[PDB]
């Protein structure tokens, strides 16, 4: 069913190809300040090459 | 059609030359405060050499 925020993705791996999923999630409560103005920094993960 | 904020650009690459584009875009809502006085800091990207 792919609950919100997950998407399928094809990938041309070193052997064959595989239907790797990509996922995301909140990492803190949202309304820390109704006026809050701070960039919603992303934090990537999964053995990234630069 | 070159939608706003994109300009053509010649480049004397390592082999030949190619008409690579340069692109830009807003990264936050601008009117975070109608009175806001913060430097519109740029963020360059694309494997920059210093």
């Amino acid at each position: 069913v792919t609950p919100p925020g997950v998407v399928m993705g094809l990938a041309w791996t070193a052997m064959g190809g595989s239907t790797l999923f990509v996922e995301t999630s909140l990492r803190r409560p949202q309304d820390k300040d109704a006026k809050g103005d701070k960039d919603g920094s992303l934090e990537v993960t999964g053995q990234l090459g630069e």
